[PDB]
């Protein structure tokens, strides 16, 4: 069984759903008997030889984003109180977490990293008039996006900065930086907090979600040959799963004030939205994408990808009922 | 069954070893009932809401210690490489070992604080002789008993500063600071930590070791009327037991570089010695402490303390095979 086999019955979809999630839900557990020691002598161990390596270191059309996700594009976990929370709910239920845990209030300057399609963005300009809202982004997408719904919204207090934050240079500060589902495609973490920290004053919060285990971090990427899965998600291999505690060792230039997770049955039931909805409305997509991507097989490979990307991302985070992957924040003062 | 009855008992010397260690141990067990929660999410919750309520706050005579514990009468966790290691080998492994996680280099200046009866002070002043070693302690026996030591050793680099050192006021920076089963009876860890970065340049190193539970913290106290063991060992209410990852959350004016446990089973091995060694020497031990005590129930009642911490830290240390409560190391430098 090898893995060029595993990938063309995957593409041909010729492997049913229930199939498809066992053998996903078997490469996670091979990540957890990686990831687990006997003794917490040697948990530590590892971990902290994770946290010193990293000391030493084509966009989807908009109308096909709509289709697939909810309403604000959202494109992290959402938060489902109920088991009629829809998607579009979840979406607005997490912005007002985020609201509270960051301490947003009324007449702040915040910038949002990492923005996405500007659903946290729109929500805390919407909800607090007096406050200015920069999201920054490195996709020239994203940033149309948000602009043409501020615009519809009848929001002024919206900007949008175009740049790769690893790069970008300012001298201006804000009141509060929030970071979602961003710092897991962070190549150097220390400089990252090194440079938020420069945008911040004594005054200023930080909030940070990602998603982690609750025990160990690692590498989104295959562990042996038989993962054909964590390649064909993330072909780039840049993607880190941070523990729960990892960011705790990154207060060089940042004081933790607080610290959460939220369980992972709530990423498990934002994937499974998406999923659903996506499998709905998916001959809409594959007539959405066509013309950008060419040939029907193209298609058939993006969506195929995406759906994928729901299927094991269920299975990851619903793992022993949401308590192996899930999702952390922090929230911090400059030191 | 109420605990005066228990106490009584107890004094009376009319409980056995095995029924001893029997009710201690289920204590114990109550109390990691009460400390781990159901979820992830709960733990934090929990550990975060122990942490921010912290950020809002007759001497033994020394041939009586001699004869309870080891060769330096060192009173903590010692390390214990074979089944065959004596009191007095754990002792030096744990002084080694301290010795390469701060990094001691011969020529530094070195601050031992809570130094006790200082086997590390010693130890490092006989092995570095050109270091510089400072214990301070607020005990003026202890100051004694070290000064002794050094005379004896033919060690010209030792000096004790005698304090309590929540009150010391000095200008003196140190290039090692070493902290060792200390924290746990500080009242104020925020400004302790505070006024331990004031010792330091920016090329010093700070140590710390710290009994602690993995998992959660609680401060050393009576869960329920049906502990009697808590309040008899510490009747003053003052002993805090930290996670493993509580002084995580104590970097203000300091910043983790590294962080170790210790295995539970080698303190356990520490008391279990100290036990076997007290009721080896139970006569003299008896005889040395009748003249400054009075009374041989006085006698009987200092002695009953000793063992039963003894057989209760064996329980404490050992549970599940050291994998409940154990040491906790960390390596910090100045911000
Ligand atoms: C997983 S999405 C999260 C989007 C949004 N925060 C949300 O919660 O829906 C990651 C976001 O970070 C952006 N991003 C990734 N690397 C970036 C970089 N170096 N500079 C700026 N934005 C970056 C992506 O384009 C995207 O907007
Ligand atoms: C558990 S003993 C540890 C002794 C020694 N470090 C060892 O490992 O054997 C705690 C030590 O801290 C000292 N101590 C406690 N509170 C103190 C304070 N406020 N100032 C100075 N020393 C203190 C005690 O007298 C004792 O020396
Ligand atoms: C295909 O495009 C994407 C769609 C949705 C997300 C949401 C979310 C997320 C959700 C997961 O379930 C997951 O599995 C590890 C990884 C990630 C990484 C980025 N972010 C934290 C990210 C995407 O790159
Ligand atoms: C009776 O006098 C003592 C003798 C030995 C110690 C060693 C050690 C220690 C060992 C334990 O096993 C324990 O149980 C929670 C608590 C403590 C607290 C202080 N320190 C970290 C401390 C003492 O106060």
């Amino acid at each position: 069984e090898s893995i060029g086999e595993i990938m063309g019955k995957l593409m041909q979809g010729e492997i049913g759903d229930e199939e498809l999630s066992k053998r996903i839900k078997e490469i996670f557990g091979k990540r957890l008997q990686w990831g687990y020691k006997p003794t917490h002598q040697q948990q530590l161990a590892f971990n902290l030889d994770f946290i010193k390596s990293l000391k030493e270191m084509y966009e989807l059309p908009s109308a096909f984003l709509e289709a697939a996700f909810g309403k604000t594009i959202k494109q992290s976990g959402c938060y489902f109180k109920d088991e009629t929370t829809t998607i579009d709910e979840a979406e607005e239920a997490s912005h007002e977490l985020y609201c509270e845990r960051a301490q947003i209030k009324d007449g702040q300057t915040v910038l949002d990293i990492g923005c996405g399609q500007g659903g946290l963005v729109l929500h805390i300009a919407q909800k607090y008039k007096n406050c200015h809202v920069t999201g920054l982004t490195n996709s020239k997408a994203q940033k149309n996006y948000i602009l043409m719904q501020a615009e519809k919204l009848q929001l002024s207090n919206v900007d949008v900065i175009l740049a790769d934050v690893t790069k970008h240079e300012s001298d201006k500060t804000y009141d509060r930086i929030l970071v979602i589902a961003t710092i897991e495609h962070m190549k150097n973490i220390q400089l990252f907090m090194k440079k938020l920290s420069t945008w911040m004053t004594e005054d200023s919060l930080l909030f940070v979600d990602h998603i982690c285990h609750k025990t160990f971090s690692h590498h989104f990427e295959a562990i042996d040959e038989d993962d054909w899965y964590s390649g064909f998600i993330f072909p780039k291999g840049c993607v880190t799963i941070l523990s729960a505690s990892a960011l705790l060792y990154f207060q060089d230039d940042v004081t933790i004030l607080d610290h959460w997770v939220v369980n992972g049955m709530h990423m498990a039931r934002s994937v499974d939205a998406w999923r659903k909805k996506l499998d709905k409305n998916m001959e809409l997509a594959r007539e959405i994408l066509l013309p950008g991507l060419g040939s029907k097989e193209a298609v058939n490979g993006v969506i195929t990808h995406i759906r994928t990307f729901c299927m094991g991302g269920y299975e990851q985070f619903s793992y022993n009922n949401g308590e192996e992957w899930m999702v952390a924040q922090m929230l911090f003062k400059k030191k």
